């Protein structure tokens, strides 16, 4: 996970996926928190 650039577009530094809305990025983020 590399810290990206402060961009409105909800960007995921965990994998590198960009989203327009939050709810979308959220559900996608939860997936990352699997092992932990
Ligand atoms: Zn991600």
């Amino acid at each position: 996970g590399s810290s990206g650039s402060s961009g409105k577009t909800h960007l995921c530094d965990m994998c590198g996926k960009k989203f327009k809305s939050k709810g979308t990025l959220k559900s996608h983020k939860l997936l990352h928190t699997a092992d932990g």
